[PDB]
DNA sequence: CGACTAATTAGTCG
DNA sequence: CGACTAATTAGTCG
């Protein structure tokens, strides 16, 4: 077991078994709290920070729209 | 002290 | 060469 590729790949390594946990809440809801996004990352082999992206990235569309006009 | 947000940045796609 | 998406990352409240 050794590394070999290192690039910053722009699109979330997910699988299936992550999807599974991951799309409940998709469907749930589309805020989660401190005691449910720090626990589904808890809950297997994952972490807060990967957790947060997916949230960041969807919401960055939206900062492109409601944001200051110009001319 | 850590998470959350958001801007900076990085990199492949167009 | 531009653009957009996303990990990186630091500030601030919990």
């Amino acid at each position: 077991s050794a590394p070999g590729g290192k690039s910053r790949r722009r699109r979330t390594a997910f699988t299936s078994e992550q999807l599974l946990e991951l799309e409940k809440e998709f469907h749930c809801k589309k805020y989660l709290s401190l005691t449910e996004r720090s626990q589904i990352a808890h809950a297997l082999k994952l972490s807060e920070v990967q957790v947060k992206i997916w949230f960041q990235n969807r919401r960055a569309k939206w900062k492109r729209i409601k944001a200051g006009n110009v001319s």
